């Protein structure tokens, strides 16, 4: 209600490492700036059985949400529900105990291939009345068949108002900043006109550490590439809209254009890194990539011969998630996107200068934010199908590369790859 | 019958690494030399839930079946399902997808100590009723005592004609060639009354490669030299039977005349390549064997004094796999264990001279000819009982030996060894 | 002279690796910013046989100093001159050609075990006359007994004024800032009395650098803990004097009061990375550590009981040296060691607050700095005899347990260990 | 004429490991193939001092010439003459020896900073007449600068035909295939007009060994790529000329036209083998290849664009020495440059055709045809000292990418490197 939120919202996978890392904390950022109504209940659900007094204690060994400033207050707020998302009779149950007059959101913090199943236990069970909501998360598949499958099987219990398509990327400020400059500043207008390279990257130091089950059938080029980084290229290759809501057609235009590669060789790096095969529950034999790097072009007039670089690995060296747009080999604006961040690079006669605009955080994090928009049915910052296709269509191209071993798996030390070194084929 | 296979294969393992170099490939030969009805299954089976379409992708892109000429139909027989075999309730899972009107084979492509347990949750699920037939990889057990046990708990459910015991040495033409060239040629009769040395060797230039976990309970001895190099030892001195119905009976009695070392240090040599210990899954304080080398000796009156030379091991600079027979210091008769070839050496005045065979590979490798003879129920080419246990009596004797460092591990560069200056020792 | 200086220095580990990452580069530095006399000479030496051109060749692409603004023009004041191992006639013609009309340098970046011989090839060719300077590396010796003969052989044929111990560490700026800021700021004064808990801490990501032979003799405790670190603790606790010229005194003092372990194992955590065994010219059952973690006490009533961790290792997976000065658990002031920076962190409500400076470094180096004061004959930022003998006390009391496996010799995986974890122990 | 050889040879260095293993056993050869007159005279030479009987002695016991099948007979030509090279009084002695109109032929087995010295005491003491030859070994400079000055130097006492540059390459069986097959087959004359690719490719299993001391001051590209591989190219490329005493000018003619890179990244791969640096007497921070990959160019017309793959390297998995030529993409003449044979390689719709010619034989060996030539007074197989420089001209602008580290020295792990995927950067 704007402030005092009063609503339910029942997570699914609360005992993974999403649930821990950033969507409770997400949920006390909320509760801290906008309040909870007394009744608003958050319901944490996994396949274990455990008692509210044991999920609180996992929950405060894993996130320090006890020692927080409304730490008591909050956790006040959070069950326990345990749901195997296999026998409907787990979600009658549930049924007997979901309100019917304020909005209840169920969070699908698990794997796709669970999607469609768990919706249908929710709608077998009188779980999907209008006061419903889904938050499905960002892969929604595997490939574009099994992205249609998910769509055609929930809208058949779920009408649209209902399917809330999260990718946090569209939540971050320094993905919104690419097109707010672009809008309001006719020196970009004019110069995005002459772009010679895209470089869009995300590395990371951790590695997966058994997540594995669901990351060795994903991999890196579907966990990130296929989702977070396309949405970034979709916003700097767009047209600007004559009305911002008017913007998903644009961007799915440019979707759209995405072409495949012409050679594989040249344009697809793929590696895993030494000891993944190590982490629990991956396969021994496992072919699945930890490192991603793509040259890919787009057939529109405006970037005709440009390419945009898509990086995205883990156990990396540094932790980076940036997009360099270059104009002419010396010349490049850069934006941050873990950092509220603006660059420019200048060279004088000897080195570079680069200029720079830095602010603190806004407190809210991505993932919260979104939440929010959640509670308040606002889908203006939430991922559409037909975009998501269109990322597919591109991403099976090079997943069938990958399967007719067309590059092949390399290996790479943790935290100690030669990025430069290790993709010059891609530069040359 | 011949063609047209009627039959359900469920392969344990099959994510493993004997499963996809040689086995799948093995069943496509099978599959485009004979045909399968277009209802025969093979259901792979491995611990992890993954989907039919994730495992053929795994299978896919590891062995580029897909790619050949009838290669999607064959595909189209396979698919996956999850057994863990800890679990007894995924046993009841199986078995609602077992045949009861066909050959129905289960191949245990898994690491000894899971014979026994997986027998016995077939045969507390009735999955051993007469159409079925069991194939057991190579090590049967780590003793003698293990492959005791291990056969007397299997044949209280099984019958002998159910259980295969499979030496894919047995379905090589150059190790088949020994015993038919002994048996059609006069000559080898009266050349094995001097022969003055053997050499069997088998070398790899790969190493443990993700199988450490099983590989460091096991070790180069019983790897290979317990059943395969032993196999062909017993090929070379098996007396010829009278009537062939004798043959499994003196290789018995041969294996039976294998001699304990006199002295370990000066006959047998073991070694560990630099390296291993960082293995995934494999011990730092490990005194496993991947190098073994051993002068052996047999009490029969036709070998009285007669070195046999048994050498295996892995990551060496070149891969070898031959039976050297030296009859004196010039002549000597090489089987090719690899190749359909064979040579025999003689010298003129001046040079020396190679007599030699070529004959090119034959359409079926050996495991899909066994896995044929499988499907026909033919024990011909299989390993039986009392051959592994006289086998099992002489490396017994050896591994004991390297419990109490009789001889030291020594270490080696990865594809450096000097194997000649390492084993001069050996020979003298 | 402080510009155009005039002088000869013979560099004996020339072609090792300090010289080609720090020496050469640091006497270019000097030229560049100080110039030098035409017939100023720095003569490379080492054991290899090398001509002035093949010498040049190998420093110029290890270096690349010959495409720097004034990269020629410095090279021709460089040459190479072979002297082997204790080699009378190489030692011989190096004293036909040193000049006895200006300042005469060697430069001993060779490794301890070498210098009193060295030193005694000098001075038994008249190569210790008054124009001559000895430049000894930073481990001297590798025990109190070592430290103490190095010194009394030298000191038989060079006056002490001759002598000259390198811890470039005391050329760093932001080493330097703590003994400045603690001399200009009472606040320090005050504050130094509540210190809870020192940490001084040098992770590198490299590793041995093919210095095997070096590295296994010596290993990270005497490497950089001998003294770097203790260098940076002593500067931490020194009694400021009233007169700076017993600021030597003072420091001998506090480094007497360090405490050998109250108990080894919960004090004392040592490691070793994988495939250091592997290394060239190291012992494949080697017991040197890469890795040091201490949790030393000092005797004075100042810090009675309050802990300095001293942190220092290899193959880590990032770089870092720092020391850290806590006053309580929330308020911590942090000297960077290789940036000039320094950081207070105080606390808000709820929030943490960082106050910070940053200045850009130097132009000249730590090793050019010292470099230029040998040049000038200033021995005010050189190590001292005796600090270096308190330190090896101490030092040689945790080099008795290494020996005695006080402790265990833990491995930990090249660049990807965590730190946190491994030491918790260490910080209870 | 052809055949009772009427010459003198004093053989310089006649103790050296080049005299021991190869130049004595070719000329046996040569006598038994085409005799010698009775006194024709064999001088083996050094600076130490010996009486027949005793060098005789020494010479068989290395080479067991006298237990050969005309043993003593060829050693009846052999004698001692002790010449120090730098006394012109033992010069003079050896003038009464030279008979003066026959050829006398002078062979330098001996370091090359002598040769002007005893080329000086040759015409100092009348020894360098017409019917005088001078036989010099493969390493002449180690850039254009200093082969200039050797054949300057040298030039003075001896005419250019009086010189035979030895590239035992040229002497290479396989080698000389090369334009036999150019010269009598029209069909080449056809399709060397339309070669799309050419490999020359010379890969080794051994490492330095021993050799250390000089092989790092040379490393791969100057050790064989500047005169073998260059040579063969030479070959492959040259016009055929209408007289083959115009060979060597052609040969100059093309090797002029050999391009810098224009692009060092794609065009040059250099790298050292691990533990190369360990060999003794190597510098422990040695920037010398082991491995080199450079793909040429030439700027004439039959060939403009046309890329010449040279390929060299040690430590390698494989042997190998050969030519391919490649015509498309799919057709391939190959020869081999140490068996003769000859290799077309064909495509039908499946499977690749190899057409072959073997013959297994002995024509002579490499010196033993070159000694023969030198004694016949052909140039033809010697190298001309203007191909050394033009040769010289492109290797030194790659030595002086080398020292900009223009492109990257990797490092391999030795008989492990995977070469397809290492030149991938090349080929793409």
């Amino acid at each position: 209600s704007e402030f005092m939120l009063d609503f339910d919202l029942v997570l699914f996978g609360a005992t993974g490492d999403l649930a821990m890392r950033k969507l409770f904390v997400s949920l006390y950022e909320i509760y801290t700036h906008y309040g909870f109504k007394k009744d608003s209940k958050i319901i944490a659900s996994g396949r274990k059985e455990l008692s509210n007094e044991e999920f609180l204690a996992l929950l405060c060994e894993k996130t320090q949400l006890h020692s927080r400033e409304k730490g008591e207050e909050f956790l006040a707020h959070i069950s326990y529900f345990c749901v195997r998302l296999d026998n409907p009779k787990d979600f009658e149950e549930l049924s007997k105990i979901a309100t019917k007059n304020k909005p209840l959101i169920f969070y699908f913090s698990i794997s796709p291939s669970f999607f469609t199943t768990t919706a249908q236990n929710l709608a077998q069970n009188a779980l999907n009345h209008a006061n419903t909501r889904l938050i499905l998360e960002k892969p929604l598949g595997h490939d574009l068949k099994t992205c249609k499958e998910i769509f055609q099987s929930i809208s058949a219990f779920f009408k649209e108002e209902q399917i809330f398509r999260i990718d946090h990327y569209l939540g971050k400020k320094g993905v919104q900043n690419i097109l707010e400059l672009r809008l309001n500043n006719p020196i970009l207008n004019i110069l995005w006109d002459q772009i010679s390279a895209v470089e869009i990257c995300v590395y990371e130091t951790l590695g997966v550490e058994e997540r594995g089950e669901f990351y060795d059938k994903i991999g890196a080029l579907r966990d990130m590439v296929q989702n977070h980084l396309l949405q970034v290229l979709s916003l700097i290759a767009t047209d600007l809209p004559d009305d911002l809501k008017d913007l998903r057609k644009e961007k799915i235009k440019v979707l759209k254009t995405l072409q495949p590669p012409k050679n594989f060789k040249k344009q697809v790096i793929r590696a895993q890194y030494q000891g993944y095969r190590d982490e629990n529950k991956v396969n021994k034999e496992s072919q699945t990539e930890t490192f991603v790097a793509i040259k890919a072009f787009l057939d529109t007039p405006k970037f005709k011969g440009v390419p945009f670089y898509l990086k995205h690995a883990k156990k990396m060296p540094h932790n980076q998630a940036s997009v360099k747009i270059h104009f002419n080999a010396v010349n490049t604006l850069e934006f941050f996107l873990s950092q509220d961040k603006i660059t420019l690079t200048l060279k004088d006669h000897q080195n570079p200068l680069i200029l720079e605009t830095y602010n603190k955080q806004e407190f809210l994090q991505p993932y919260a934010k979104l939440l929010y928009d959640a509670i308040q049915n606002n889908h203006n910052n939430f991922a559409h199908q037909l975009e998501l296709e269109a990322s597919w269509v591109f991403i099976d191209t090079l997943i069938e590369g990958f399967i007719n071993n067309a590059t092949p798996l390399y290996s790479y030390e943790s935290h100690n790859l030669n990025e430069s070194e290790f993709l010059k084929p891609l530069y040359q």
